[PDB]
């Protein structure tokens, strides 16, 4: 009957799936909606369905964390997803560049977790879907919301220590836009599903100067509207697209 | 200012820390206390202080998975926390010996996550606390409570695919008892900013055979309540070794 | 001062240029073009002008293999190019979809290599540019030539032994559409050196029925024709939308 | 047929069986024993029955380094042996904390062998039987021998040279206590083949600071004897309790 | 009928080969020898049949780079040669002792290509056979050329970045002689073939100091010349060895 | 002062050394020898001044194992040896071909280990100096006792699990002659350390065939006699060169 962990039926799940990782900011998301309806909570697990021009589809939290995730993206991959996007918050690689309240769209993602390890080799690579990517991408631009574009750091470490040093500046040096913790692993799972993937994100703080005050939880308002805007017309668009095929 | 993810102050770290996987358990725990003091949720950490057989302690969830429950033990024992119990749930690696309901208490863990390997090469152990794991035990049996001791894999894959096979049969095989997803996460981590740590686990099914469906997620309603009445005691008595 | 392999002047590279395996290539190449200009031809590495559609970009060959390939790429990014499109040829992953003759246009690859580790953490994806992925697929649309996307497999080893397994059945699994032996080399060298990337490729045998018979290095003529046509469009334009 | 290495029978391993690297230490320990019985002495693998304290058990030297003492340890596990308890010499990485001749008993260690790697995967724990560590803690106490506990390194290189950096100093920064050889394969082969293991190692020196001159391989007398009663008393009381439970 | 990449048939190939990276190179080898019959020409892969001091064997281009090799290897290799002797250029890993148009004999490679992996686990030594390192050694006395011996680093990277540090100081602190990129490859799939291996280097320069003009990709010619009168004499040598 | 484990002077290590895993192995030595003196015994190293053809060098066993020899290695190279030559015994990879108590001289090895990792990258080869090699070789021919050459897998496992395969099985199909503990550490400090190193290795049977009773360590004592006449040969010939 019950997904294990979202709680929610096989035939509760739509063909687009809107992920986040704060069981808080599906709360934010479905007041933005036309109107929705709470479908169950539990774990971090908060699945939603969404109403929004026309088009329903849910929005489920997916908790921190690429372990906790993949249980997650799994459950809506192997029982009828068929887009899913992460809409999630990040810290900038490029502090020159890409600052507090930016908002990235990403097309691809380093594997740094263990769980896309376990189910193929290293070498394959963790990248979206590229008509999901171009979708986010124009979006932002019928809204009038300048955006980055770039690869993002997925990493299991968020606290580092002193001993093993943290592969952020070798990724910067690389030119990755951006770090989080659980775009590699949906990119991944996606491919492997066949679930057409993608990603954007909102910029809190730059961890290369969290020790200056380089950070803050509170994610910039507008900034923050603007990505959940973007996000949002990406799922209904993909979902009409969907729709009509 | 409160800690990043917890939104608990530092003053609130108590030196014992109960935590668990499902911020649900958090509840369930509290109520068997002798009084509790709720402190935040946010995400999927919540946060309540215990009181237990004269003692305070938190009780926090820490979420599925090591990369998650690292932000929070991370949090902790850069803020104080000396000893932190995880009391979880877990598959049995060992099905004609360990079976759904049964308790395990695990003194070291397989560190199949990346989080730990990202602080510390991988050769280190995930290994936990002596006293704790004893505490632990001792606990279980002044409760007439049987348990099982033995290495948990913690596995940062709940799902496995038909394209890299599963280690778990490989770890049954050196005779792992059990598999959850967090506990080496906690070891290593405990280790290296010097706090104890130990785990306490509910079977909850067997991977090896979840196509014939042994598996329930409500847990066993008696050996839950058992397993919580032990780490319950296990951390008051902690706490009260820690003064001392 | 020559570029050291290539032996052309930096002056010369533009900030187009189509990369193909083959020096044969590059001369089948050039005579489709509007004309062309032979620059240089040194060990695998040939290097032609070509003029098409009132624009201006190199053809040139980078030999079988990543490591060469390599050289090439490296020579051409570290000295003014912007945008690298490979067209080569591939076998298919998915013989039951994908057959003998057709076109793929690959946004991403495996990085079954050497060179790329030696640059960047294995972690780190090899992925194309979308401008170049796009233009490239809209230029099979508007040839209406009929294209495959996916993930190409880039492996070092095209005979394997008896030893230890091929991973081209496990990446089959995972659903790469493709194998071939350049493309992600050229792909991650381009993001670290900010120079814009694809990939074209030509179906010439599906590695799984070598034993079979399924195999033709005389590559299919008119498909080969379309995707010459379409990757030549696609650099022209690209020149274009680069000068902008 | 004999064990091939130890050349003893089967029948001759005892339940528990105490081990140390150097075969002329199998000689220190015996003569404090109330009597034994010299049984082989092959290769650097010395095996003698030690009777203590009522109790019956081997004393078994397993040489230098981690693939030669796998070979003894093997033999033993394979043979019948269900406690083995190290009794071993190691290095500081703790150099203000834990001095030349201080014991550490050690419940983990860390793989930086081989062996233990060709047997099962990396991340799976070298970890001691933790009423092994409990019953060694309890001996030093009932003697009034302060002792140390913590993880060891067992790493397969001694001498380092100038071009791959040690992880000792890593290590140390992550609080593992000290530095010897052999303990992690012995706890990796004890845990697959079902065998509780323990150690209990004596400073030398400290390998952060060789070229001060803080090392002596003349193991602190007083604290030798020591550490050879602990590891007696310990071996005596788990083959009490495996005989009363067996 | 035909090898896939070389073009040329089982027939055509002869016990010895003498294997070059650049097919620019089989042309002037070629003209060198007493006589030659010009096979086929694929792709970077030139094959001819070259006569010298009485003794027949093929010489074959390569390409630049271990995975383009490693084609024309094992090509060779599952198809009749018995023995290979790779003549290139490298770079000096030690240049306070070996220096611009020196040459080196090599015995054994470091792996750091993707292909020899693929083939057989990492621990197994890329190794030439003790006759090959012999025979080029004794011709090399017998025409009173000094040279070099030691191991080969073959690196799939020519151009290092500044993110991950080459280990080309770590493997002259270990003391491999010189670099290149093909020699553990073909090494390798000679033991795993059953083919007899070698190696005989000239140097270019040093990636150590490229930054300060250590590199001409001009072969010092009269000691290249020497280099390929070595080579050619110890392929003459080792078909009749062989033979 | 004295060195750490062998516990001999530097003033006592001499340009050759015979070193081999069995202390009772030394003992066998010596009495082979024109004379010696026995110099220090601690732990699993004995050390033993050998006289034979006119010629001083030591022998010295380093024990099972790849850390504990390492540790013999080290003390050496460190202090003088310049050639050190292993004699020790071996199983077959190749049953058909090569038997209990037939002699292998191995000129590199597989890199089963851990520390020579810990000292350089596993790409790089562990491979034996070719004069040494050579010498070994043409030592056997001249005493008419036949061997076999060809690569020896150093593993660091002796007893196999069932949990993580053996790669011996993948080994033998890559043409490796035999199996044993030390060669390839032996190898790579050597080469680290400027040292010319060699093994001679005799079969004590077969570890593919352990459960039909292939195995006696017992060596079969005319074929010890042989393998002992032809590293002490070797080991005269080469302390000669020293000079
Ligand atoms: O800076 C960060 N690092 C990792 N994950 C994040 N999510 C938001 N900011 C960050
Ligand atoms: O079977 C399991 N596997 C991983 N985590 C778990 N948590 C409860 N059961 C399991
Ligand atoms: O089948 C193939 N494998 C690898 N490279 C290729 N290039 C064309 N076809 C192939
Ligand atoms: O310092 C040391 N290092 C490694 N092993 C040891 N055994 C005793 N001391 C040491
Ligand atoms: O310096 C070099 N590096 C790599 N390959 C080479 N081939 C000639 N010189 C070199
Ligand atoms: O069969 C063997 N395996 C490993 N080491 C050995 N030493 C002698 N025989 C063997
Ligand atoms: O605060 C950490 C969280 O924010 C972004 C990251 O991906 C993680 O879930
Ligand atoms: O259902 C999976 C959860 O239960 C136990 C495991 O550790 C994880 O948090
Ligand atoms: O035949 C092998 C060649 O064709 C395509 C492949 O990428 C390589 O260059
Ligand atoms: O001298 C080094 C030896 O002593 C302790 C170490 O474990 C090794 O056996
Ligand atoms: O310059 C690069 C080429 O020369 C030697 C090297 O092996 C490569 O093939
Ligand atoms: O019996 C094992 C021993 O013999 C040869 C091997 O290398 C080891 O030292
Ligand atoms: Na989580
Ligand atoms: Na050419
Ligand atoms: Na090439
Ligand atoms: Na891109
Ligand atoms: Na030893």
């Amino acid at each position: 009957n019950l997904l294990r962990h979202l709680k929610i039926s096989k035939e509760q799940i739509t063909p687009v799936v809107l992920v986040v990782g704060d069981p808080g900011r599906v709360d934010k998301i479905k007041v933005v909606c036309d109107s929705y309806v709470d479908l169950a909570y539990n774990r971090e697990y908060k699945s939603v369905e969404c109403h929004y021009k026309g088009q329903k589809f849910l929005c489920v939290s997916h908790g921190v964390g690429s372990a906790g995730c993949a249980v997650c993206f799994e459950e809506l991959c192997q029982n009828g997803a068929k887009v899913i996007i992460r809409a999630g918050s990040c810290g900038s690689l490029q502090p020159d560049l890409i600052k507090r309240g930016d908002i990235c769209i990403c097309n691809a993602a380093v594997r740094e977790d263990r769980v896309s390890h376990l189910l193929i080799h290293g070498d394959f690579p963790a990248v979206g879907d590229f008509d999901v990517y171009d979708t986010l991408n124009k979006c932002a631009q019928e809204l009038n919301v300048p955006v980055f574009n770039g690869i993002s750091v997925s990493s299991d470490m968020y606290y580092p220590n002193k001993i093993i040093p943290s592969r952020l500046e070798d990724y910067s040096k690389a030119n990755a836009a951006v770090v989080e913790m659980e775009l590699a692993t949906l990119m991944v799972i996606g491919t492997l599903r066949k679930v057409k993937t993608g990603g954007i994100l909102i910029v809190d703080g730059c961890p290369f100067k969290w020790d200056e005050g380089d950070f803050d939880n509170n994610l910039v308002p507008h900034q923050l509207e603007n990505m959940i805007k973007i996000a949002l017309g990406a799922c209904a668009k993909l979902a009409t697209k969907y729709a009509l095929e």
